[PDB]
């Protein structure tokens, strides 16, 4: 069964900033996304040094780009640390707040929407280019759960009895439909060569069927 929660009041403001604010460079949407996996994978990759069996879950260490234009989804997975239910419900959003606080008061002072990742927040621009971003994830420590969240204040978690994954993160973006480019091969790949060109785990683009 599905719990719905209310973000914090300034993380439901952030994003409304986000959604609302004109803002032409949307890219760097990945770039955030790409970087939340990368700091996971290095969590994880860290905590094996002491426990190797912390990698029974999963040896593999990677970032997959999955695009999918028939259901109009772009998937980043990473086989990272991954979150437990209480990361998704309440240290997450605690954690981000100083952040977002400090983010709102940079952009009254002049920064842009670009330069979110400096606030550690940048996970919340995933709402320049997605409708909905659904995120299935896996801890060590924790089952499976699905968090999801259309914006407008709130958010769900459920346990995920899916297809097993194993140790990770799957974030689902529910694309727009006047954001459809970021489907397209040439295009992300122009955009990781970008800005995402010496992330230290492999990046592969799945191309379509
Ligand atoms: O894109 C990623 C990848 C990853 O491995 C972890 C990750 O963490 C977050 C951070 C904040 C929120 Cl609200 C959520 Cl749902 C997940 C984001």
């Amino acid at each position: 069964e599905v719990e719905t929660f209310a973000f914090q009041a300034e993380i439901a403001q952030l994003m409304s900033l986000i959604i609302n604010t004109f803002y032409s460079n949307k890219e760097i949407f990945l770039r955030e996304l790409i970087s939340n996996s990368s700091d996971a994978l290095d969590k994880i990759r860290y905590e094996s040094l002491t426990d190797p069996s912390k990698l029974d879950s999963g040896k593999e260490l990677h970032i997959n780009l999955i695009p999918n234009k028939q259901d109009r989804t772009l998937t980043i997975v990473d086989t990272g640390i991954g979150m437990t239910k209480a990361d998704l419900i309440n240290n997450l959003g605690t954690i981000a707040k100083s952040g977002t606080k400090a983010f709102m008061e940079a952009l009254q002072a002049g920064a842009d929407i670009s330069m979110i990742g400096q606030f550690g927040v940048g996970f919340y621009s995933a709402y320049l280019v997605a409708e909905k971003v659904t995120v299935i994830t896996k801890h060590n420590d924790d089952e499976q759960y699905a968090w999801e969240s259309s914006a407008g204040g709130s958010f769900t978690v459920r346990t995920d009895t899916g297809e097993p994954m194993g140790r990770g993160t799957k974030v689902i973006l529910h694309l727009k439909e006047d954001q459809t480019e970021y489907l397209e091969e040439r295009r992300i790949k122009e955009i990781v060569k970008k800005h995402s060109q010496f992330i230290g785990y492999p990046i592969t683009l799945f191309v379509e069927k």
